[PDB]
């Protein structure tokens, strides 16, 4: 079996092996990294997303998000506040202000014990989950916005058409701004691109550990486990890595850099924090791999995920059975 620690792997992909995403994609899983539940991928360096970043200032961030925490450092929730619309520019000048710059630091180790000392005491803006695309549309290879359809990969494998669209997101964002852990919607792939900025560390546990993650996150936010089967779902709740190996639980972490790709395996947990002013761009996508855990693939039914028009045929087509009880907490 390959990578039996489900240790993440990164790959250098020459710019021959860059032209199949499909294919490259099968590949590093031939390699085993799918066992850790995310992967590196440097792109070639005759390949660039777009020209430059001079003109990103008039992007509108319309619903700034405000992360406010609950808790103590290493066991926390945070709930999102809406702030008033403002622009990239805008964001990038407050992003940089002395309320919300990145301190002093002296690597990413040292930054990163300063995040899980500090971080519930602040209270980050973060412009995410913006519909959009920073990708050239003469950029051929690995461009988010030209990716194969989830609705193509179901119907290829399965025969029944649906509808529903896949397009991806930008999020801006800044010091101590976090994404908590999760899957996908419907335990699909992901794929991030860091477009520019300041780094973005991510946590992972292995797919086939995760359900360790489900029960430590049980027993440390109990009222929201009593709530909700699935709360994870909800994406509001932080665990620190100390906590994690205080608990046992398989995991791994990594830093991305600018211009650089990473990938989430179906069911591999995930969550973060961004170093400083940044924008990525990311999008869920499909392989005939996904297709046994989107049919698995657990639900939140209370009311709170609440998520996009595309998740409907998902749940309607690979989990009949579910789907009257998901569709009322839509509704
Ligand atoms: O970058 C973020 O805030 C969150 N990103 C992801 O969870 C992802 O790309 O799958
Ligand atoms: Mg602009
Ligand atoms: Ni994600
Ligand atoms: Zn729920």
């Amino acid at each position: 079996a390959q990578n039996p620690n489900c240790n993440i792997m990164i790959f250098h992909p020459t710019k021959e092996e860059f032209n199949d995403f499909d294919k490259y994609i099968a590949y590093m899983e031939s390699q085993g990294a799918h066992r850790a539940g995310l992967a590196k991928i440097i792109p070639p360096k005759e390949w660039k997303a777009r020209e430059t970043y001079d003109n990103i200032s008039e992007i509108l961030i319309a619903t700034p998000l405000q992360q406010v925490a609950s808790g103590r450092a290493g066991v926390f929730t945070q709930y999102h506040k809406k702030k008033k619309a403002m622009t990239v520019g805008e964001y990038r000048h407050l992003a940089n202000s002395k309320k919300y710059q990145t301190p002093p630091h002296q690597n990413f180790e040292d930054l990163e014990r300063k995040y899980w000392k500090n971080r519930i005491y602040n209270s980050p803006i973060y412009g995410a989950d913006i519909s959009g695309s920073l990708f050239d549309e003469n950029t051929k290879q690995w461009n988010l916005g030209h990716l194969g359809t989830i609705q193509d990969l179901l119907e290829k494998e399965c025969g029944v058409v649906i509808e529903g669209v896949n397009t991806p997101y930008l999020y801006f964002g800044m010091w101590k701004t976090t994404f908590a852990w999760h899957t996908e919607d419907m335990d699909l792939y992901s794929i991030n691109y860091l477009h520019l900025g300041e780094p973005k560390t991510w946590y992972v546990v292995p797919p086939e550990h995760g359900q360790r993650l489900e029960r430590l996150a049980r027993e440390l936010f109990p009222g929201s486990s009593r709530g909700c089967g699935a709360f994870l779902r909800h994406k509001v709740a932080l665990i620190s890595p100390t906590v994690l190996k205080e608990n046992g639980i398989p995991f791994n972490r990594i830093t991305q850099e600018a211009g650089e790709f990473m990938v989430t395996f179906p069911y591999g947990y995930h969550a973060g924090f961004n170093h400083g002013f940044n924008c990525a761009e990311a999008i869920n996508f499909a392989t005939p791999r996904w297709i046994d855990y989107g049919k698995m693939a657990s639900q939140c039914s209370c009311g709170e995920a609440r998520v996009t028009f595309s998740m409907d045929a998902f749940v309607r087509i690979l989990q009949p059975e579910r789907y009257d009880l998901w569709k009322r907490g839509q509704d």
